[PDB]
């Protein structure tokens, strides 16, 4: 079809943090929680592998 | 044949980081959470060795 609709919040004002704000974001938060998370109790019950 | 295409984007600004960057990243993010994998997981937990 012409599927008549796009999104460009990943570019500009519109959210859209950068590469270097994307790994940013990365690199200290989503990560690092990651591991505290999997180091407090366990992988099974807590953030799954996949 | 002639294969009427080419690309070179890991040069320049097309992100493309140069070698200090991608060693840097090497150096202290793909061994640093290669081995986190390892330590938690393990080696075939996540992807094995190859």
């Amino acid at each position: 079809a012409n599927w008549r609709e796009r999104s460009d919040l990943t570019v500009t004002v519109g959210i859209g943090n950068m590469n270097k704000d994307q790994q940013m974001l990365h690199l200290m938060r989503i990560w690092e929680m990651a591991q505290a998370v999997v180091g407090g109790g366990g992988l099974g019950v807590l953030v799954s592998e996949q």
